[PDB]
């Protein structure tokens, strides 16, 4: 009946070792610690995963070349935007791991909600690393609910599109991948238009909601809100696997959307009342201390508690200025999104959830 909060010291330190996104992880623990919110949950020690346990995704010619480079790069999608550097192999069997780990609770009735931050990892492929992506948590995590639930519905909330895990699964009925991502030309991963609803006896099984620059959180919520609902008739999910990059939130480096926690967390208090089991990952995330401040108060709104305005001291409260709290506050520059070319896709998608058997 009681939240579980994926961690271990030697599992946070593992995270911020990624250069991409330094001391994220600590932050993240270290602010909702200090909340002392870990104090209202079952702290479940990550699991590493093992070989046999990835491969229920990534090819083994992947994982190999993966295990040495961690020991010609741009074979398998390594190089650049996924430094084929120190020992990563490691990291991603960590995090993999982790959010395994947290699919396995779920299942052993051991929780109706369990959170692994760390994860999220939603651009990788097959056999193929992306988005410094190296290895697919969410879809690994999705692989695992597939053992006791027959049909799981994965909503990514993170401001790119969750190409990887879509593909993973475009061909099947059984998963369904839905993602409100920003959509423009030119703007990594580059797919996820209205018109992408999967292959075979996928079809349609596959919904993407392209969005633009500067939405709100009202606009933001509405448009989830409303597409979920469709979704809950349509597909009626047995599970959920909820993507929340932070790079969606006012102040962020990526500077696009204009969301604030609170207009995520509407988006996730709306999936909590359908009280399933629920897996809940991170994502992009990149002004650090807005995230920890994203995922905290997200963590609050799971464990139903209002979080206080103020941000504690602890080991980052240096990094909260100028102001110190908990708030974002929104950008002031305009919302691309005309309410008529929503509406065109709102349509197009409620229309195609419609051949959901
Ligand atoms: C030094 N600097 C400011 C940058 C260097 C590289 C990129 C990039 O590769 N961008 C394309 C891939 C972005 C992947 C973001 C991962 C994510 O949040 N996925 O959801 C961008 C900025
Ligand atoms: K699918
Ligand atoms: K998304
Ligand atoms: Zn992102």
């Amino acid at each position: 009946l009681v939240p579980v909060y994926i961690y271990s010291p030697e599992y946070v330190s593992m995270c911020d070792s990624l250069a991409k996104i330094p001391k994220r992880a600590s932050m993240v623990h270290s602010l909702i610690e200090a909340y002392a919110l870990h104090k209202q949950m079952r702290i479940v020690k990550p699991k590493v995963a093992s070989m046999e346990e990835m491969a229920t995704f990534h090819t083994d010619a992947y994982l190999q070349h993966l295990q040495k480079v961690s020991q010609d790069s741009i074979e398998y999608g390594l190089g650049y935007e996924c430094p084929a550097t120190e020992g990563i192999f490691d990291y991603a069997a960590a995090i993999g791991g982790a959010t395994i780990t947290a699919a396995q609770c779920l299942i052993d009735g051991m929780c109706k909600v369990a959170i692994n931050w760390s994860g999220g990892w939603h651009h990788a492929k097959k056999d193929e690393a992306s988005g410094f992506c190296y290895l697919n948590d969410a879809v690994l995590g999705i692989l695992r609910l597939r053992r006791k639930f027959e049909r799981i519905l994965y909503v990514d909330l993170d401001l790119h599109h969750g190409d990887g895990v879509e593909d993973a699964f475009s061909f099947t009925s059984k998963v369904m991948t839905v993602s409100l991502h920003k959509f423009s030309p030119g703007f990594f991963p580059g797919t996820g238009d209205v018109s992408d609803v999967g292959l075979g006896k996928g079809r349609y099984y596959s919904v993407n909601v392209p969005i633009q620059d500067g939405i709100q959180d009202e606009k933001y919520y509405q448009i989830c809100e409303s597409v979920l609902k469709e979704v809950y008739q349509a597909f009626n999910p047995k599970a959920v696997v909820l993507q929340l990059g932070a790079d969606t939130i006012a102040g962020d480096p990526m500077c696009s959307f204009n969301m604030t926690p609170v207009g995520i967390g509407k988006c996730l208090k709306y999936i909590l009342q359908w009280q399933l089991a629920t897996l809940i990952l991170g994502g992009g995330g990149y002004n650090l201390a807005n995230t920890a401040r994203c995922w905290t108060y997200l963590t609050g709104v799971i464990l139903g508690k209002t979080l206080s305005s103020e941000i504690p001291d602890h080991e980052f409260f240096t990094a909260y200025g100028p102001d110190y709290v908990l708030e974002i506050t929104p950008s002031c520059r305009p919302d691309r999104n005309e309410p008529h070319r929503i509406q065109q896709i709102l349509n197009y998608i409620k229309g195609n959830l419609k051949h959901v058997v």
